[PDB]
């Protein structure tokens, strides 16, 4: 199911790099993702546009997993899915809370 292909996915990424990558572009609710190790989910680097004296906050959202049917992964005891992409696709569209429900998957 590897994602390594979503503007938002960033393999081997960390919490700092994603923010760094996000900071590079700095969009509204920049969306990024990074593999972890937990039950097998992925991380989501979300960045909020801003600068001046501050305002741009980058949040790393991990995709929780829940042996559902399928809705396994999620990032808010909410919309659960079987993959970050759908989990992201759902955020990217719908309105899965998040900085801004995946507004722009950052792909460093």
């Amino acid at each position: 199911n590897n994602l390594e292909t979503y503007e938002w996915y960033n393999k081997s990424i960390s919490r700092d790099k994603a923010e760094k990558l996000l900071l590079d572009t700095g969009k509204e609710g920049a969306f990024m993702v990074r593999d972890s190790r937990t039950p097998g989910t992925y991380t989501v680097s979300v960045f909020t546009k801003a600068i001046i004296s501050e305002n741009p906050c980058i949040k790393h959202y991990h995709i929780k997993e829940t042996n559902d049917s399928p809705k396994r992964y999620y990032v808010a005891e909410k919309y659960v899915f079987d993959s970050i992409p759908l989990l992201i696709q759902y955020h990217q569209y719908n309105g899965g809370g998040l900085v801004t429900r995946l507004r722009y998957p950052v792909c460093g």
